[PDB]
């Protein structure tokens, strides 16, 4: 049975990289009728932010993913937070000492810097301290760390299921710290101990972890454990091919959610980052992704995460995937956040229908259609000048509009058409100023559709205000 996992180290915001990796772990598990678990690697007591773990779990669920074991759902091999299993790492570190696969090192930071400048890294000199002396110094409270005792000289072979076998000269592998001086584990020790105890059979993670694998293979060998299958996914890249980073761009899943990106669209886009459908389709469901999933179609090149492409897909979901009713429901939270209400469901549905071809994110709806839900809408600098330019035309138009009994799109259109001819100007010279007066914008949907949507009286009210 296949068992995959995600092992996020929460820091602040839920990272899009976590969603990307989670997506493929979830797919590989489901495709094989296996299990997908969540382990929180929260031992970094400097980067701990209350609520960060919860935000990650919520984002995974928001994206439509689900997991089988974890901090909140529980499971047969918990605890699922590394902060709750600190004693395990220490006992396993002690086991390595007993096996001769690890040793205590007492160098101060000043000493390590000197050694690094002389040898290019730590040279394992502490391996020459008599074991019994190292234990006594430890018993006496001397500060130290426990390092992996890499076989010197030697070689370590590592197999990545997508890239193949890599033969490392052990001289490329340092005697990495496994247990820190404060008793906390390093990533290498905790990751191997927990993947083993949780029964992980398939490790799928970002390629930046690839070079850490030989260390993990040595640890599995040291404990006498069977190593799982390793799959390293390409890192998400910026247009310039550099690695996407939270310090350089928007990687927060909460930002995407707040910006009005649909979970189904973001999920669909992440699928396209490390995979392509046989037929080439770009729009598909999570179920279809799983059914068609195969490592044979996972590219190893750097996938470019293009925000503009994401917005395009989001827009395609808004007008071609979801129903009008679904969109109207989803824009509600954004309307309320913008301090806007809607007279009725029928009205809202109509507003969404008119704006649907004009917004790519749910957040843009309240921003571009504010004038449809409140009289307190902003008037752009460009719209104001256009209104001013056509004010005299509108003033002469006001009377005709007030007398207009048939307040429909076709009727109003005919009225402006005749008026424009009467004044010797093109229809647009009258339409633009009117649009500005009724919406405070020059970029809106059908002027005539907007003219009649609000009703005659309310429309005249705004024209009056612009003429006041
Ligand atoms: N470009 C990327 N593609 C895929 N996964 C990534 C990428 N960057 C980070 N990750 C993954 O996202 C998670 C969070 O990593 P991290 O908090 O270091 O964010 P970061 O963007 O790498 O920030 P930093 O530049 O400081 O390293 C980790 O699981 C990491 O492997
Ligand atoms: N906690 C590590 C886990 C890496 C792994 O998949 O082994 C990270 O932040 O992704
Ligand atoms: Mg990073």
């Amino acid at each position: 049975m296949v068992v995959t996992r995600i092992a996020p180290s929460p820091t602040g915001d839920p990272h899009v990289g976590t969603a990307y990796i989670a997506l493929f772990n979830y797919a590989w598990a489901r495709r094989n009728g296996g299990r997908f678990i969540v382990r929180i690697e929260d031992t970094d007591r400097a980067r701990y932010v209350p609520g960060a773990e919860e935000r990650i779990l919520a984002a995974l669920k928001w994206l439509g993913l689900s997991y089988d074991e974890g901090p909140d759902v529980g499971g047969p091999h918990g605890p699922y937070r590394q902060s709750e299993r600190l004693p395990l790492y220490q006992k396993y570190a002690e086991e390595l000492l007993k096996r001769g696969w690890a040793y205590r090192a007492f160098e101060t930071p000043e000493e390590l810097e000197q050694i690094r400048k002389e040898k290019g890294g730590y040279d394992g000199r502490a391996r020459n301290i008599p074991p019994e002396e190292a234990e006594e110094r430890a018993r006496r409270g001397e500060p130290h760390v426990i390092r992996l005792k890499v076989p010197r000289p030697g070689t370590t072979e590592v197999k990545d299921e997508l890239r193949g076998v890599v033969v490392y000269d052990n001289q490329e592998i340092p005697d990495v710290v496994l247990l820190k001086s404060d008793g906390y584990p390093t990533y290498h020790l905790a990751n191997v101990v927990d993947d083993h105890l949780m029964g992980v059979t398939d490790v799928i993670r970002a390629e930046e972890w690839l070079v850490s694998t030989p260390i993990h293979v040595l640890l599995y060998r040291a404990f006498g454990w069977e190593a799982p299958r390793f799959y390293h996914m390409p890192l998400l890249r910026n247009p310039d091919k550099t690695k996407i980073s939270k310090r350089k761009s928007h990687t927060s899943l909460d930002w995407y959610k707040a910006e009005g990106f649909l979970p189904e669209a973001l999920r669909n886009y992440l699928c396209l980052m490390g995979f392509s459908m046989p037929d080439g389709r770009e729009i598909f469901t999570l179920e279809e992704f799983i059914q068609a999933f195969t490592w044979e179609r996972v590219s190893l090149g750097g996938p470019v995460f293009d925000l503009e492409k994401l917005r395009w897909m989001n827009g395609k979901y808004i007008r071609e995937v979801l129903s009008l009713e679904e969109v109207a429901e989803r824009v509600k939270p954004f309307l309320r956040e913008a301090g806007l209400s809607w007279e009725s469901e029928a009205y809202l549905r109509r507003a969404v229908e008119l704006m649907r071809p004009r917004f790519d994110t749910l957040k843009e709806f309240p921003e571009k259609a504010r004038y449809l839900f409140t009289e307190d809408y902003p008037v752009s600098e460009k719209a104001q000048r256009k209104l001013e330019e056509g004010l005299p035309l509108l003033k002469e138009l006001y009377p005709r509009l007030r007398a207009q009994e048939e307040w429909t799109e076709a009727a109003l259109e005919a009225l402006l058409r005749g008026f424009a001819a009467e004044k010797g100007v093109k229809l647009g010279q009258v339409a633009q100023p009117l649009r500005a007066a009724l919406t405070g914008s020059l970029e809106t949907p059908g002027l005539f559709e907007i003219l009649a949507l609000l009703g005659k009286e309310r429309a005249l009210r705004r024209l009056e205000r612009a003429l006041a």
